[PDB]
Order: structure tokens, then sequence, then C-alpha cells
């Protein structure tokens, strides 16, 4: 009644106060949000409200904070350039053919200098100035001076002021063989330092494939480049609006189904920004287009095919009927397949960071209200087509309807022909793929990052200098393992927004008694000192318990305060000529006492410790190092008194908890994922052969999608989460709307019924695939790597999960198929 009756009744009514909707929610979209900011492309990624996170954003606020006075009352430099983007040396004519370039338009002169480091350094012999090519005095020296000494470092003087170094640290390492191809691209510049003017020069003079850069622009440039990436999905757009009107027949209907798509995303972005205050927008929520394009317009296709099935079908009676019978089942079907997509990302919230939360949130209310959109938008597109060179035309409507028919009658053919062989293949396929792909050497974590990803493509000049520079600054240092006592590590700010951490909170119960708890900071000290894993082989450091330099200092002095005799009593002004002591700098942190806007006596008793194992960007050595001294200092707190019973345990490890929050946010969203999925498809079709034939089937689409997709270098960082989310979410999709077509056939026979259902099941969504798939790979050429990854990847998932999905169920409903209602229950 309700639906069909307000459908038939006012169409254009109804078009009305959504097109209203869509125009004010426009309206204020425009005028109360506060400028979405794409400053940091990985803006804000620190993990939140994950121990470590919470424990180091504490000591990180520590930082900040310290607004005080004293509380004591009473050459080549590694910021220049470089271009180094693969070292020979037939640099007869190339170097200075480099140095008269585009570094002189704006000279921003510091430390006109020479500012070549291998072209004018080479040329240290004569001349003073210029570049030269003195062919025997050049290879002699250049020859004599590599194959001088490289390894083995006042005893040897043969070179000039300061040379070595300086000759080893331009060009590449790689160069301990001793002994003696052209592509015009190595390592020079060393111009004028990094910053904002070096974009500036490189966008006036750059973007024309004139040997590729490294100089810091990647965070700017990025979002200059924007507007090229905002260019491709134009293309995109129109091409998949192109490809539906070539399908269904009416240019009006394709047309409005798009501009529906379009004002679902910008209605979704009101609806987040105005009721669910989130003021942090990542780039990702740009790439939501993209992924919307292609399943937004999926429920389309499902829908005026099943209204054209119809009026066939039934009789030209009345529309009411007709609009309420493909209603009910087209909207059934809609909103199974649309909310087991949405789902996923919805799910994906449950996650602990706050980009992909963020994303999240934005592409599931998109996805989710694209539906409402879609069934509302039915009447429109159907009752408006009720109102509506040529022999081309009419020609290429003979070879789409022919074309219909020729597929409906071949694919089922095909399909049956295959005789339990589709099966083998694919599912041999898929077991071999997965396990193999789940347990040997296939994937790992973003090692090689250092919250610096890869946000172009390996054809770009600042992703590749990754493998060109890793022919350097890394050095060999131990954990700063620092339990501190002194602030309540509790998180006071928005999880959500980035821009806000915080504030310190003091606890009043913690209180170093004068008399008491010494002995126990003495005896834990001590306790830790006999324990191993403790670096202690430098002696030379002074402040290292706090305790040590206390003990000194009674020892001292007494041979103002001038009352120093036996172990603490009264304390207090002991520890303030203490503070003296110290004072008398390194003053940051690194040492204990009040800070951070205390005029009164200790609060904060920072302590400071070495560690045992070295940095490395990756997991592994650094969980069980965590989980040690964690488990350690768990047990040591459990010793502690009353007076201090909170302490807790920081360094400088930022990259773990992002890691470990990524694994776990993952998982997660992969869990409640397949549960949905399930679930769903237990909603949709009543019997449960077909319901284990389903989640077979999705579990054979992932493991082929993360197995294809690893295999070529994709470890998992930080959209790959999302895309498995995705994933799950897509073949589902499709997997559904494969059951209840089966379960609605006609006939009671295992072929014929197969035969329809597949011909039905095949003419819907092949073309929802295709218009995927099509909408996916256009996106491929492009330069941030965002919007490749999230194309290519979304385009592989639909081409491998529909004729996955067509071809498993139906020569698994062959032999092994469902019979009368086995297995449904009521
Ligand atoms: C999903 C597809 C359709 C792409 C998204 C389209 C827009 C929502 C984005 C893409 C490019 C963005 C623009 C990229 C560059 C800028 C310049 C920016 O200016 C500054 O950075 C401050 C001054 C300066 O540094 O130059 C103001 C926002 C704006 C217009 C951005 C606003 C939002 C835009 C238009
Ligand atoms: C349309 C009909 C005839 C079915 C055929 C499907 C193909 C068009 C699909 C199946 C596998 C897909 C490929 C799967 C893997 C890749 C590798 C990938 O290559 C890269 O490594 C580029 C990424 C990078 O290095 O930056 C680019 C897309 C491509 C060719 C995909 C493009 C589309 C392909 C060829
Ligand atoms: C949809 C599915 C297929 C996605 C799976 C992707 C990741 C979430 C997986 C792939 C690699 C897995 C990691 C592979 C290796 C390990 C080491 C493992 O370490 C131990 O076994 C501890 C004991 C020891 O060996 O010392 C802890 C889990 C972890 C991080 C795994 C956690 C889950 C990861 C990150
Ligand atoms: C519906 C089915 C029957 C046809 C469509 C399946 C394809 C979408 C899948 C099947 C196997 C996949 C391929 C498996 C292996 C590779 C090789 C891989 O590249 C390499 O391993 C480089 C070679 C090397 O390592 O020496 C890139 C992805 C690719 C082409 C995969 C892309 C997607 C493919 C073609
Ligand atoms: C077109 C391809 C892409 C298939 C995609 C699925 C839907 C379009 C199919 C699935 C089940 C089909 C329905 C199966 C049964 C019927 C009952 C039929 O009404 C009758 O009961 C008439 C019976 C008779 O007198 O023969 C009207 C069409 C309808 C709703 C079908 C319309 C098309 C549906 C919804
Ligand atoms: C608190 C404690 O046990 N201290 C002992 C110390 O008495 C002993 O002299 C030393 C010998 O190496 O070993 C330490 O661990």
């Amino acid at each position: 009644k309700s639906y069909a009756a307000l459908i038939a009744d006012w169409p254009v009514v109804v078009l009305g106060m959504c097109t209203m909707f869509i125009v004010v929610c426009a309206l204020v979209g425009v005028l109360v949000p506060e400028l979405p900011d794409f400053s940091d492309p990985l803006l804000g990624f620190e993990p939140r409200g994950t121990a470590i996170g919470q424990r180091l954003v504490t000591w990180n606020n520590m930082v900040k904070n310290t607004g005080y006075k004293a509380t004591l009352a009473n050459v080549p430099s590694d910021r220049y350039s470089r271009v180094v983007f693969l070292w020979n040396l037939p640099a007869i004519k190339s170097m200075c053919n480099v140095d008269n370039s585009r570094i002189r338009s704006h000279p921003q002169f510091g430390d006109c200098c020479p500012s070549w480091t291998l072209g004018n350094y080479i040329a240290i012999l004569n001349n003073r100035s210029s570049c030269q090519k003195i062919v025997e005095r050049d290879v002699s020296h250049t020859l004599k001076l590599l194959r001088t000494c490289a390894k083995h470092y006042p005893r040897k003087c043969t070179k000039y002021n300061a040379v070595y170094q300086i000759l080893h640290y331009l060009v590449d390492k790689d160069f301990m063989t001793p002994k003696t191809p052209a592509l015009k691209y190595s390592m020079l510049f060393s111009p004028t330092e990094k910053g904002e003017s070096m974009m500036n020069i490189y966008l006036d003079n750059f973007e024309n494939w004139n040997t590729g850069i490294e100089f810091g622009i990647k965070h700017s440039l990025f979002q200059d480049y924007l507007l090229m990436d905002t260019v491709y999905p134009a293309i995109a757009i129109v091409i998949v609006l192109l490809v539906m009107c070539v399908y269904t027949k009416s240019m009006f209907i394709t047309l409005m189904t798009m501009f529906a798509i379009i004002s679902s995303l910008i209605v979704s972005y009101f609806l987040y920004r105005v009721v669910f205050h989130f003021e942090f927008f990542p780039f990702m929520n740009l790439t939501a287009l993209i992924i919307l394009v292609g399943i937004g317009a999926d429920d389309a296709f499902v829908l005026c095919d099943v209204w054209n099935y119809t009026k066939f079908d039934k009789p030209h009676a009345e529309t009411s009927e007709t609009v309420s019978i493909t209603l009910q089942h087209a909207a059934l079907s809609m909103f199974v397949t649309s909310f087991t997509t949405a789902a996923a990302f919805y799910a994906n919230y449950v996650s602990n960071i706050t980009a992909i939360r963020c994303f999240g949130v934005y592409a599931g209310t998109a996805i989710l209200v694209n539906y409402v959109l879609m069934v509302t938008w039915l009447p429109a597109v159907v009752v408006l087509h009720e109102r509506y060179c040529q022999k081309c035309h009419k020609v290429l409507f003979a070879i789409s309807e022919a074309s219909r028919i020729f597929f409906e009658k071949v694919l089922p053919c095909i399909v049956i022909k295959f005789r339990y062989l589709w099966l083998f293949w694919f599912l041999a396929l898929t077991v071999g793929g997965a396990y193999i792909v789940c347990i040997n050497p296939k994937m790992k974590l973003p090692s090689l990052e250092l919250s610096e990803f890869q946000v172009f493509r390996s054809s770009h000049p600042f992703e590749r200098y990754d493998a060109e520079y890793k022919k350097h600054h890394g050095e060999e240092l131990h954990m700063p393992i620092t339990v501190i006592w002194g602030v309540s590590p509790e998180d006071n700010g928005n999880p959500l927004n980035p821009k806000s951490k915080g504030k310190l909170t003091l606890d009043s119960s913690f209180n170093i008694a004068s008399p008491a708890s010494q002995a126990w900071i003495l005896h834990f000290c001590q306790k830790l000192r006999n324990q191993t894993f403790f670096y202690q082989t430098d002696e030379q450091d002074f402040t290292s318990c706090f305790i040590e330099t206390f003990k000194q200092w009674m020892e001292n002095q007494d041979c103002p305060c001038c009352s120093h005799w036996s172990f603490p009593y009264k304390q207090e002004i002991f520890e303030l000529c203490i503070k003296r002591a110290i004072m008398e700098y390194h003053l940051d942190s690194k040492t204990p006492g009040p800070r951070f806007d205390i005029n009164d006596t200790i609060r904060a008793v920072v302590l400071e410790f070495q560690s045992t194992y070295l940095f490395t960007l990756a997991y592994e050595k650094m969980h069980q190092f965590y989980k040690e001294v964690d488990s350690w200092i768990s047990s040591e707190l459990s010793s502690a008194p009353e007076g201090l019973s909170n302490g807790w345990f920081v360094s400088n490890l930022e990259f773990y908890d992002l890691q470990d929050s990524l694994s776990d946010g993952t998982l997660i969203a992969m869990g409640l994922s397949v549960a949905v999925a399930f679930s769903v498809m237990l909603l949709t079709t009543w019997n449960i052969i077909i319901s284990l034939y389903a989640i077979i089937s999705i579990a054979g689409t992932i493991f082929v999608t993360v197995g294809s997709l690893v295999l070529l270098g994709w470890e998992l960082n930080v959209l790959e989460s999302v895309t498995i989310s995705v994933a799950v979410g897509l073949s589902v999709d499709f997997a559904v709307h494969y059951g209840v077509a089966y379960r609605l056939a006609p006939d009671p026979d295992r072929e014929g019924k197969v035969i329809f259902s597949l011909s039905r099941v095949g003419s819907a969504m092949a073309m929802a695939a295709l218009t995927t798939f099509v909408a996916g790979a256009m996106m491929m050429p492009s330069t941030v790597l965002a919007y490749t990854q999230l194309g290519t990847f979304m385009m592989l998932i639909m081409c491998i999960s529909w004729a996955f999905a067509t071809f498993f169920f139906q020569c698994m409903c062959r032999c092994l198929g469902p019979q009368g209602t086995c297995g449904q229950i009521p």
C-alpha cells in the first residue's frame, strides 16, 4: 500500500521533496563546515586510546608543557638537497649539464655559492669555478682516489682538506670492489636548503619530463596533485553513465541514477559533518567517490530489468500493482546487497586508528543512504519512463537485444558443459593459493615507512628515491625506557579529533613521603641493576636512577641547607639543594623534578634508563622486547607501596603501536564482516546448504584477493584494512543475489532450475560487474598511490568475485545442489 500508493499518486511531489532535501543539504554543506584541510597527507595516524598511544601522548604532552623559568628559583649539509635518481663515472659532459639547469631562476643564497658538490668538487685541481674536462688529470685523480682507501677508517696525509668523507657521502656507497650503461640520472644537486621555496621553484620549473628528485615537497605537491587526481574520476563517471545508457535503453534513467549517486555522496558528507561531529577529514574520503561509483550504480541494474521483466509478463493492468510487486522483490535484493556491503565499513569503525574510523563512518553512511535514495528514485525512473541516424540506433538496439539473448542461451550451456571441471580447477586454485599465501613467506608489515609511506606511484620520483637512497642516517640507538610516576596517564581529549591531544592531570594521592619510599626506589634500582638486559657498559651518564646523585650529595655538602646528617628524614629542602646540584645543564626532561607550571615541591619523578635491543622499523623483536619489559615493570609496580602505586612504561616506539593497532583493527573488522556476511546470507535464503556454499565462495574469493593482491608487493599498510572490508562486502553482494534467484525458480528440477536461475542472475550481475570493472579500471592511470591502489584493488575484486560466485555456485548446484527444501527451517 504505502510505497506503491505514494509512488503512483504524486511522482513529481516525491521528486520535489527529495530534490529539496538534496539542495538544502548542499547549501548547509557549504555554509557551516570550516574548510577541511589536506595539508598533511597522513594527518593523524597516531593510534589513540590503546595503552602505548595514551602513555606516549602523555609523555609527548610532557614535552610541549614545562612552562616555567627554571624550577629552582629559591659543507654537505644533511638538510640541503640532492637528485640521486645507478652510479657510473663517464661524467665527461653530464655533471655540469645538470648544473646549468632550473636552479637559478630564484637564487635564495644560503650558507652565489658554487653548489655542485660533485662537478666543482671533482674539479678541485685548477680553474677555480667552472666545469672543466681535463681528461688525463680527471681520470688519474678519480681512479687513484677511488682506489686509495675506502673501508679502513691523521696518520696518512695525501688528500686535500676534508676530501674523503665528502667524496664518499654524495656518490653511491656500493663501490667496495677494488675494480674499474647510460641514463643521464645521478646524485649531484646539493642545492639551497629544502622547505616551501623549493616547492615554488619545483612547481614553476618542473613536470615536463626533464634525473628524479628529493627535496621534501611530498606533503605539499600531493595536495596540489589532487587537481589532476580529481580530473580522472570525471572521465570514470561519464563512461560508467554512458555504458549504463547503452544497456538500459533510457538516457533519462541513467542521468538520474548518476545524479542520485553524487547526491548520495554529498548528503552523506552533510549528515557526516553536521551530526557526527568529526572536525577531521582525511584524503581517503575522496577515494570514497571511486568505491561508491562502482557499487552505487549496481543496485539500479537489479531494478530496471525487474521493472521490465514484470510489465511484459504481467499484462498492462495498472501501474500500482506492477510497481508494488517489482518494489517488494527489488527492495529485498537491494537492501541485502547494499547493507551487506555497508556493514564492512561500519564494522571496520571498531578499529582504533583515526583515519580509517573517519573514512569508514563517511563511506558507511554513503553506501547506506545510497540505498534509501535508490528505492526513493525507483518511482522517478519507472513513472517518468512511462510518460516518455535512428536507423543506426535501431541496428544498435537489434544488436543489444540479439546479444542479450545470445548471452542468455550460451552462458548456461557453457557453465553446464563445465561438467564438474570448473569446480576442480578453481577450488584447487583457491585452496592452493590460500594455503601457501597464509603460512610461508608471502607478506609483511609496512616496515620501510617511518610514517613516510608510498603516497605516489613507483614511476614518479619521490617513491623511487626510497629504493635509490637504500644504497645511511640510521644509527643503532638504545630504547630510552623511562618509567616516571609523575602524572596520571589519562587521555582527556576527543579520540576522533587528531588536532586536540589533551592536558596532563596531577595525582594528589601520589606523594613521595619524605621519611619513606626512598629505600623502595633504592631496592628497585638495585633489583633492576641486578636484572639482565640492562646495557650499562658506559658509566659517564651521572643521571641514571636519580638516587646515586642523591647518595653523592648527602655524602658531600656537609663537610641554603647546611643541615645534612644521616639518611632522609625531613627531606624537601635537601632535594631542592640537589636540584641546584643538578642545575650546576641538559635541562629538558632527562631528570625527575617538578615542572609544567609548578611553584611547589616534587610532582614529577621522571626516571631514565638504557635498553637491550636496537631500533628496527619492523614487528617481531620489538613486541617481545615490549612484552618482557612490560611484564617485568608490572611485577615491580606490584611490589610498590601505597605512596607510589601508579607507574607505567614508555619509550620512542610510535611505530610499534601503529603496527599493533593496524593488525588488531583488521582482524576484528574481518571478524565482523564474515559474521554479518553469514548472518545476512541466512536472512535472505532460508536453506543452509546454500549458506555454506555461500561462505565457501566468500572464503575462496577473499583468498584469491589477498593472495593475488600481495604477490603484487602489497603488504598491509593503511588502506589494505578497508580494502579487505570491501572484498568481503562485495563477495557476499554477488553471492546473495545468486541465492534467492535460485531459491525462487518455477520448476522442481536441478538443471532447468539452474538454467533459468543462472540466466537471470547472470543478466543482472554481469552487467553490474562490468559497470564496476570499468569504473575501477579507468582509475589506473594517476599519480597519487591512494587512487591507483583502491581503483586497481576493487577492479580485481569485482572481476574475480562475479565469475567466481557464478561458476562455483552452479557447478556446486549441478551435482551436490539442494533438492526439495532440504535444510530450510521456519
Ligand atoms: C573525489 C574527487 C571528485 C576529488 C575531490 C574534489 C574536491 C573536493 C577537492 C580536490 C582538490 C581540492 C582543492 C586542492 C587545492 C586547494 C587549494 C587550497 O589552498 C591552500 O592550500 C591555501 C593557500 C596555498 O597554500 O596555496 C584551498 C583548498 C583547495 C581549493 C582544495 C579544495 C577541495 C578540492 C577542490
Ligand atoms: C575483461 C575480460 C576480457 C576479462 C579479463 C580481466 C582482465 C582485464 C583483468 C584480470 C587481471 C587484471 C590485472 C591484475 C593485476 C594487474 C597488475 C598491475 O600491475 C602493476 O604492478 C601496476 C602497479 C604498480 O606497480 O604501480 C596493474 C593492473 C593489472 C594488470 C590488472 C588489470 C586488469 C586484469 C588484466
Ligand atoms: C584476511 C586475512 C588473510 C588478512 C591477514 C593479514 C594480516 C592481518 C596478517 C598477515 C601476517 C600476520 C602476522 C604474521 C606474523 C606474526 C608474528 C606472530 O608472532 C608469534 O608467533 C609470537 C611467538 C614468536 O614466534 O616469537 C604474531 C602475529 C603476527 C604479527 C601476524 C598477525 C596477523 C598478520 C599481520
Ligand atoms: C575467473 C578466472 C578463471 C580468470 C580471472 C583470474 C584472474 C583475475 C587472476 C588469476 C591469477 C591471478 C594472477 C596470479 C599471479 C600473478 C603474477 C604477479 O606477478 C608476478 O608474480 C611477477 C613474476 C615473478 O614473480 O617472477 C602479478 C599478478 C598476477 C598476474 C595475478 C593477477 C590476477 C590473476 C590473473
Ligand atoms: C533479470 C535478472 C537480472 C534476474 C535478477 C533477479 C530478479 C530480476 C528476478 C528474481 C526472481 C524474479 C521473480 C520470480 C517470480 C515472479 C512472479 C511473477 O508473478 C507470477 O506469480 C506469475 C506466475 C505465472 O502466472 O506464470 C512476476 C515476476 C516475478 C516477480 C519475477 C521477477 C524478476 C525476479 C524478481
Ligand atoms: C641486591 C643484590 O642482590 N645485590 C648483589 C650484591 O650483593 C653482590 O655483591 C653482587 C655480586 O655480583 O650481586 C648483586 O646482585
